[PDB]
């Protein structure tokens, strides 16, 4: 199926996925001169107090750290969102090298690693509905340079060796992700998709301007996970980020100045 390889990899994902070249894909590059401030949009609301971590997995892509999503325990709001959107897992996307690694770029930059948290909108229900809706999900995604090391990141460092290869989780509760957070909450939104197959055009994507900094040794064991399963030859879990996507009939609108 599909990866991250030569013959697997975004280069490919339109024949199976043909939404790949579509109206509304993700990543971008966020240029960020011509992006425009807009004054109307609320202020970003995060209230992640009650947020109930309860696994991490290795699904041979990426690794996620899931919560309960079965009530308004952790939830996103304001920005550019009608309505409330519910933490249903996070996850991140990394490169090989440093300067490589993430999925959106700012002013062609890449960053070493992208954090997404994913958010569905209560109003359809579930997860798997929202999915099918232009406005379905929020995105909120946060970039990580490589300098001193994110406390807060720790805990999830200490448990990737329990979930080296593909189809491996581990126990992961009692994690509060707001210690994943930088501390501004300036934002760049606009409408995309999934950045993996299906790529579905469902996400308002909400990309923070303030990167957060983790250390070298931090993402080098990010570096040392498995896209293989456990008793497969070693394909290290690097580089799994798409490229961005033209930008073609949208706007990124800034929450700043
Ligand atoms: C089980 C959840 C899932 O596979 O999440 C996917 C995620 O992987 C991880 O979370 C590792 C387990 C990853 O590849 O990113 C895409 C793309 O998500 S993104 N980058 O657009 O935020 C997600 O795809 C989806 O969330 C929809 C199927
Ligand atoms: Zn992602």
């Amino acid at each position: 199926h599909w990866g991250y390889g030569k013959h697997n990899g975004p280069e490919h994902w339109h024949k199976d996925f043909p939404i790949a070249k579509g109206e509304r894909q993700s990543p971008v590059d966020i240029d960020t001169h011509t992006a425009k401030y807009d004054p109307s949009l609320k202020p970003l609301s995060v209230s992640y107090d009650q947020a109930t971590s309860l696994r991490i997995l290795n699904n041979g892509h990426a690794f996620n750290v899931e919560f309960d999503d079965s009530q308004d325990k952790a939830v996103l709001k304001g920005g550019p969102l009608d309505g409330t959107y519910r933490l249903i897992q996070f996850h991140f996307h990394w490169g090989s090298l440093d300067g490589q690694g993430s999925e959106h770029t700012v002013d062609k930059k890449k960053y070493a690693a992208e954090l997404h948290l994913v958010h569905w909108n209560t109003k359809y229900g579930d997860f798997g509905k929202a999915v099918q809706q232009p406005d379905g999900l929020a995105v909120l995604g946060i970039f990580l340079k490589v300098g001193s090391a994110k406390p807060g990141l720790q805990k999830v460092v200490d448990v990737l060796d329990s979930i080296k290869t593909k189809g491996k989780s581990a126990d992961f509760t009692n994690f509060d992700p707001r210690g994943l957070l930088p501390e501004s909450l300036d934002y760049w939104t606009y409408p995309g998709s999934l950045t993996t197959p299906p790529l579905l055009e469902c996400v308002t994507w909400i990309v923070l301007k303030e990167p957060i900094s983790v250390s070298s040794e931090q993402v080098l064991k990010f570096r040392k996970l498995n896209f293989n399963g456990e008793g497969e030859p070693e394909e290290l879990m690097v580089d799994n980020w798409r490229p961005a996507q033209p930008l073609k009939n949208r706007q990124i609108k800034a929450s700043f100045k």
